[PDB]
DNA sequence: GTTGCAGATAAACATT
DNA sequence: AATGTTTATCTGCAAC
């Protein structure tokens, strides 16, 4: 349900991937990772209208996992 | 057989 | 300058 999905933590709506918070509050891929690592509400001063982009990270597959 | 969703990695940026 | 930190892009799996 992307339609209407707004980041509960920073209200952004241009997320690369929609994540969910432990409380069930929709969040943008950035808040979900930043929040999980620091578990604190970050000011919207880091929110950017459009999505930032960069040269694509080297192409890599993966490794076998236990 | 195709789409969409969730999650993780590595690189690059900022700081000092 | 190196480390720590951050975020965008990739791949996979499940249900119909
Ligand atoms: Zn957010």
């Amino acid at each position: 349900k992307r339609a209407g999905t707004v980041c509960s933590n920073c209200q952004t709506s241009t997320t690369t991937l929609w994540r969910r918070s432990p409380m069930g509050d929709p969040v943008c891929n950035a808040c979900g990772l930043y929040y999980k690592l620091h578990q604190v509400n970050r000011p919207l001063t880091m929110r950017k209208d459009g999505i930032q982009t960069r040269n694509r990270k080297v192409s890599s597959k993966g490794k076998k996992r236990r």
